[PDB]
């Protein structure tokens, strides 16, 4: 028919937060939910389709992806322990990595391809979304406000889940530049390849590369500022920043580009702001993300925006009209996939639910899959001890006895925990090495269960882990009093 | 002669935690006794216990070497190539590497000792001459040349354990986990025998290190190996094992053992079949390193299965007499005996009467795919609480349908008490699982329920995500009894 359908609640963006949101709305509370994606499954020309930026060019392939590329240091360090092989026939195969991603990452398209024609309530529109009216989500065939209407869908409660897309500075020949976005189809490994930025995209595509690159292949990640990984924990920046040097990946720090050319033989000839050269074969920008507003034609029906541009929310979700609400990166607040998805089943419970139900944006254990990684819940240091009088750190950080056999003596693992001192309350932790990611799982858990330090070192050690290491520390390797640093108490 | 504020028999993990933090936090004056300074033959353990010398540490290298067989295979999914047929396991480096790695451990507690105040070691064998006075002779015999009398006000014994050697004929050609940890040359068919953490954790590392041609077979006497875990995972474990190359005999137990002129070893199950193998490793279990400390000097008191005796504050029934560790009986493990002394020290020394909390203690097994696990499982939960909810998640991570390897289910379960959500048990099977349930600890000392676990929000692509991602019971057991509703 050529009728419009009616719908309880509209999804734009079928992503982490609005697949949660929709599957939620439907099975749970049995509501008739849309949600609209602009493409069935992964890679050009949109990149994100169905599943979101998670599935098809985020979470899930780069993790695939710095997966095979830990490969490489446990060959090496398999010689260690009496492994041996022919180390001059060892080739990396990007084709074959990059073709076993696209297979797992279709397999999960067409699994949620599945469940959208099976659920009661649940449909999908393949399109792209916009606001007409308070009610009304037109699906138009391209992101061009005047493109051709597929569907019309009527909905009482509106939500906004489209999330963000890759910022690029306004340089000269910013056009021979990629983003993370075309890093994961790229048809070879690039043997000279320049990463910009000191973020979570930066240092774990570097990481891939580095690993991947052919014979006499160089990585090269530049950042603008002194220290890469702003927000992280310091000695941790720094850690990283030696342990990333020491696997062969250059560090250029206070460097940043200020225009890209092509040479003679088609290679990317990159100047500095400060006049300093480098050419590559790749320069990928990964300089930041921004909540994808632009295609929603928000003024349509009055939704506003932050200052900076994400869709502004109360605690909630809601933004100012009042049936349409946000999530995800479309409110940049916090960007991870599960916190998305927290965002999505809290709206759905308040909304649908008899009870309302906001998000807790402290203490959320999150991850960089560097090499090596890191992980880490709550405040760094320097943040508490602007808001506690009292401020003690624990600190660990020692090569592991497998790594003085491996050979990689640079694989210092780090643990750190942050407390208001007056108490003992546990208000970050903060952790670098193999494992970081999964350790910290359950640090989560204790931080809303409210630990305190005591907890902790009560706890008996499983020995011998890396773990182990946050149940051994009692005494403080320093504090902070009034915001001031010092070895001991006065 | 000499005298003491504490004498400590056993230099071990539990003995070490002790006599240090007697002296360094109480001031007192400590003497350390063990039976030789560095790791290996004739006795084994030495400075450092069974953990450093012959358990933990060592087994833990050794199972990461074992680890690479997996890597190696795994990475060619992932667009790795080099020349598989150029691979060969070198197990003499690995015993090389092992080797030297102790010997740092065993020199810098030289070291240690050498460097702190009030705290001295004493080479050879404790014996209790009386409630007061401790001896140390050259030898295990109690009539050898007598080298020092120490003299103490307070006596720990921290003796450790020893492998159980069952009383068959041909016992004397088996040999334990000690021996396992120096072969010159890795076993091309081996048995290891019994169903428990050595046992499975040696053939996981004969498995990786095998000359070509080889098996490794473990055998159990009973239906299902790892009695005392979770069941879902020691059927997966077994499954994993099995999928991995290990042969596992389920209700076999050797009769008797004898040699063949090659000098492998013949096996005669109980069951009337046989096997030939290299070498057969008895892990039937540890018991309490009793029996050189002549207790009947003093009359410290046994208990029916072995150990000594102890009260929740490890005080033995001769009063200024304490026992921790694994001469104790109470929970073989490394941190435990670590936590033991401590509390010991700061009941006596201290103003803190201390006792240690042996329910909710994390651990693991290093198998190959490892485990991990904190607190109940559920058939002893269901005997305690009438009603018991078991949440469960297990399949395959997508890394392992690209590595190849898509029988390395990984499994994350929490079992609770339904009735107010209290997380009473979590357990855990996958690479990363001894890492992920650390915190779980933690997170049990905190009367943590199923929604805390749920509405943490997760790490994403983890494992561990898992157990913060499940929301309704997979089923129950109601008054005992097992069902999918209520
Ligand atoms: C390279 C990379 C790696 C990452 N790795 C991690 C990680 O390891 N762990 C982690 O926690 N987070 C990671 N993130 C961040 C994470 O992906 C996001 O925070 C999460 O995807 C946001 O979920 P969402 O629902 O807000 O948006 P998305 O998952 O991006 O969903 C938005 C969807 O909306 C669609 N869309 C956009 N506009 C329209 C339109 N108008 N009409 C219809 N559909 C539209 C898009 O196609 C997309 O599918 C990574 C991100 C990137 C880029
Ligand atoms: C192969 C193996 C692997 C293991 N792996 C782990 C693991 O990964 N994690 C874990 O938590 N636990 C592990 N364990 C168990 C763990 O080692 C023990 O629970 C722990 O060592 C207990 O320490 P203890 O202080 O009770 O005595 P020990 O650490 O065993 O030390 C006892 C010391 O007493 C000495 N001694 C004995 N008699 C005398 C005497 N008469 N005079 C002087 N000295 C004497 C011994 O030489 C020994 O060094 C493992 C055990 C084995 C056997
Ligand atoms: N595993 C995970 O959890 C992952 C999470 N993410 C999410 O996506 C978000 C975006 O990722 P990402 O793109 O790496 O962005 P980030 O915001 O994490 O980091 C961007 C980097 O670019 C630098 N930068 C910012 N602006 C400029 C500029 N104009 N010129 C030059 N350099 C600049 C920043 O420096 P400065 O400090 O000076 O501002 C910073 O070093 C992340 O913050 C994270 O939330 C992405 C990938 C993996
Ligand atoms: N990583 C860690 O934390 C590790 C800790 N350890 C510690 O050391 C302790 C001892 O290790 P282990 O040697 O494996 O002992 P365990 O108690 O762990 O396992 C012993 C196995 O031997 C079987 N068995 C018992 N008696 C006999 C018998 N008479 N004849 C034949 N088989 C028998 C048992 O079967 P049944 O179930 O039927 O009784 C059981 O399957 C462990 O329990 C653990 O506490 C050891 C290694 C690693
Ligand atoms: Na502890
Ligand atoms: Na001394
Ligand atoms: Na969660």
């Amino acid at each position: 028919s050529h009728m419009s359908k009616a719908f309880d609640l509209v999804v734009i963006g079928a992503g982490s937060g609005g697949l949660e949101a929709g599957w939620n709305a439907a099975t749970l509370y049995g509501k008739r939910v849309a949600v609209v994606d602009v493409q069935t499954s992964h890679g050009p020309p949109f990149y994100a389709a169905l599943g979101g930026t998670c599935v098809n060019v985020g979470c899930v392939p780069k993790k695939l992806m710095v997966t095979g590329a830990q490969y490489m240091d446990h060959l090496r360090e398999s010689a260690g322990f009496g492994w041996e092989f022919d180390g001059s026939s060892v080739k990396a195969n990007w084709k074959k990595l990059i073709a076993a991603k696209n297979e797992a990452v279709l397999d999960i398209n067409k699994s949620y391809e599945g469940m959208f024609n099976d659920t009661e309530g649940l449909d999908f529109f393949l399109g792209w979304g916009s606001l007409e009216s308070k009610n009304v989500v037109v699906v138009r065939e391209t992101a061009d406000p005047k493109s051709a209407v597929k569907e019309r869908l009527q909905a009482d409660h509106i939500l906004l889940a489209t999330g963000s897309w890759p910022q690029m500075p306004a340089i000269p020949g910013i056009e021979h530049c990629i983003s993370s976005n075309e890093a994961f189809y790229l048809p070879e490994p690039p043997r000279r390849v320049l990463t910009v930025g000191g973020g979570f995209i930066s240092v774990e595509f570097a990481g891939i590369f580095n690993a991947y690159k052919p014979p006499g292949g160089k990585v090269t990640l530049c950042y603008r500022n002194n220290l890469i990984l702003r927000g992280f924990d310091e000695t941790i920046r720094e850690e990283v920043t030696k342990q990333l040097t020491a696997n062969g990946i250059e560090i250029m720090t206070n460097e940043n580009p200020a225009k890209v050319s092509l040479n003679t033989d088609g290679s990317k000839h990159v100047t500095f702001e400060s006049g300093k050269t480098l050419d590559v074969d790749v320069v990928m920008m990964a300089i930041g993300r921004i909540p994808r507003t632009n295609d929603l034609q928000l003024g349509n029906v009055g939704v506003k925006l932050t200052p900076k541009g994400g869709v502004q929310v109360d605690e909630f979700s809601r933004t100012n009209v009042p049936n349409i609400y946000a999530i995800g990166d479309i409110t940049d607040r916090l960007m991870l996939t599960p916190v998305a998805i927290n965002e999505g089943a809290a709206l759905v419970d308040t909304v649908f639910g008899n009870k309302p139900r906001k998000t807790d944006h402290t203490r959320v254990a999150s991850a960089v899959f560097s090499i090596p990684p890191i992980g880490t819940c709550g405040l760094i240091e320097e943040v508490a001890a602007k808001e506690f009088e009292k401020v003690a750190v624990y600190m660990s950080s020692f090569t592991p006895l497998m790594h003085n056999i491996s050979g990689s003596k640079y694989k210092k693992f780090v643990a750190k925990i942050v407390t208001n001192h007056s108490d003992g309350t546990v208000l970050g932790v903060h952790l670098l090495g193999d494992g970081a990611p999964e350790i910290i799982q359950a640090v989560g858990v204790c931080l809303r269960l409210n630990a305190k330090i005591s907890d902790f070192y009560n706890t008996i050690g499983v020995h011998p882990t890396s773990a182990e290491e946050l149940c051994s520390m009692r005494t403080p390797s320093y504090y902070y009093v009034k915001g001031e640093k010092m070895e001991k108490l006065p």
